[PDB]
């Protein structure tokens, strides 16, 4: 039992960026101002397409954003499940999609950023603000840190949050794709890709302080990281290279353990993965395993060379990797992967290099992990069902009563609804939840962690896993301020 690939789909745009839409769980994908190519200046618009998980069908490409070419942006989901995309080819702009108004309805404008930028990272802070830093694909000026207040609809520079301490030594865009992880009291850990990690404080006029080196790791551009147990403060990191392009990626794997902001982050070095990867994606699953898919060995853009076609499942409880079933198409630069509400995992994309470019990959597939199958690894297991939640918009600390269709012993986790492009996914985090049996083996009460630095505001998927480890299809709910 190594899981199983689902059937292949082929979008009418190259799915370079993708987002899970709250409530439905549909998968929204976008490229740029063209379906199949990009430019630095962009086309003043974006093509998007949407996979519907209720029907299994894909809709044809539309120009859904008519003011902003959202190639190479920052992405974050805010406290209400709005997808906020910054910069990129239209390097000054902020756009927003509110799913409630229609998954295919026009993206609408928000305030321009103070500093124009592209290939920055964006994250939603414990206050529900949006912090960006870096990003020199486009724009101008030192790409210092700024913060978006979505109540005020303003962007403010944070003099105390310079980019300098995160910049790597070599290669293109050394200030870009920071591994940003929101934490307690408005803090953000930049965990990489520079071997030097740094705390940022997004309150006030800003502050920053070293968080320590990432053990013995080297600079790791377009390595991956994921916060697989926010309650324990754990982040898994893998791979990357000394520069954006030009060098061999690594199979280095670490676990970071966060304590208090401004303190030193603990780093443990694991056994290496079997495959070295740059431009991979990492996805945390409801059981706390991490799936690492794609990437290449010697890093170049728009290239299918030295592809790693065999993904790996990492289990933090064993500190070990296991290979899963190979795919046939490379998933290198501009590839994406994302957890779906049915606990399968999207993988696809790659390329975006013009008409008749053989490195364009419009396609992808959904990977069903081992937990969806019986011990023979081929028969689909029966799945539990959440009938209801007591509440769907709860505060930090607040209880939620979860009513299962069938009586039994269940475990729970909530995974933050997320989006990804260019290896960057700041939105994804897992919180394991202790469930209190309510008497009947059917109603269970959990509490949201009491800290908004752990339970970052916004939408989550609540999964219940039965005694076999088989997860249900998630319910959505939000954590409010
Ligand atoms: C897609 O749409 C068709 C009708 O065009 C519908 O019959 C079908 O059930 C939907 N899903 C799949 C997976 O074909
Ligand atoms: C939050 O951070 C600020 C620094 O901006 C600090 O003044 C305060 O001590 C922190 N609050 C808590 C509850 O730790
Ligand atoms: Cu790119």
């Amino acid at each position: 039992n190594v899981g199983k690939w689902g059937p292949m789909v082929k979008f009418p745009v190259v799915p370079v960026a993708v987002a899970l839409v709250p409530e439905t769980g549909n998968l929204l994908v976008w490229s740029s101002g063209w379906p199949n190519r990009w430019t630095t200046a962009g086309n003043g618009k974006t093509y998007t397409s949407l996979y519907n998980v209720n029907t299994g069908n894909i809709s044809d490409a539309i120009v859904q954003n008519t003011q902003h070419d959202m190639f190479c942006p920052g992405t974050s989901l805010d406290a209400d499940g709005r997808i906020i995309v910054t910069g990129g080819s239209s390097a000054a702009k902020t756009s927003v999609l509110d799913f409630k108004k229609g998954e295919s309805s026009p993206w609408t404008p928000l305030s321009n950023m103070q500093i124009s930028r592209g290939y920055q990272s964006s994250c939603t802070t414990s206050e529900g603000k949006i912090f960006v830093i870096g990003g020199s694909f486009s724009g101008a000026g030192t790409r210092n840190g700024e913060v978006y207040d979505p109540k005020a609809n303003t962007w403010t520079k944070l003099a105390g949050c310079p980019v300098k301490p995160l910049v790597m030594q070599r290669g293109m865009f050394p200030d870009s794709h920071a591994w940003l992880w929101s934490w307690k009291n408005g803090s953000v850990l930049q965990a990489g890709p520079s071997k030097k990690m740094n705390w940022y404080d997004t309150k006030g006029t800003g502050s920053n302080t070293p968080a320590g080196l990432r053990g013995t790791d080297e600079d790791s551009m377009c390595g991956v990281s994921v916060m697989y147990d926010a309650v324990a403060g754990k982040i898994f990191t893998y791979g990357g290279g000394k520069g954006y392009t030009g060098y061999d990626s690594t199979s280095n794997a670490h676990i970071l353990t966060l304590g208090e902001p401004g303190q030193a982050v603990q780093v443990q070095k694991l056994a290496n993965g079997k495959y070295n990867r740059g431009f991979a994606n990492a996805v945390v699953m409801p059981d706390g395993k991490i799936w690492v898919v794609g990437g290449m060995q010697k890093m170049w853009l728009f290239s299918d060379t030295t592809p790693q076609l065999t993904p790996e499942l990492f289990d933090p409880a064993t500190g070990s990797f296991t290979p899963t079933t190979p795919h046939t198409v490379p998933r290198n630069y501009h590839s994406t992967a994302l957890l779906m509400a049915d606990a399968t995992i999207w993988s696809g994309g790659g390329g975006l290099c013009g008409a008749n470019c053989k490195e364009n990959h419009f396609d992808g597939q959904f990977w069903s992990p081992p937990y969806l199958f019986e011990a023979d690894g081929v028969t689909p297991a029966k799945r539990p069902v959440i009938q209801s939640l007591s509440d769907t918009a709860v505060r930090a600390g607040a209880p939620i009563t979860i009513t299962m269709q069938d009586a039994g012993a269940y475990t729970f986790s909530m995974i933050r609804v997320s989006a990804t492009t260019h290896t960057v996914n700041t939105d994804q985090r897992r919180i394991p939840l202790d469930g209190q049996d309510g008497g009947d083996g059917k109603s269970f009460t959990v509490n949201v962690p009491n800290d908004y630095g752990v339970a970052i505001p916004g939408y989550y998927m609540l999964f219940a896993m039965n005694e076999a480890g088989v997860p249900c299809v998630a319910q959505f709910f939000k954590v409010t301020l």
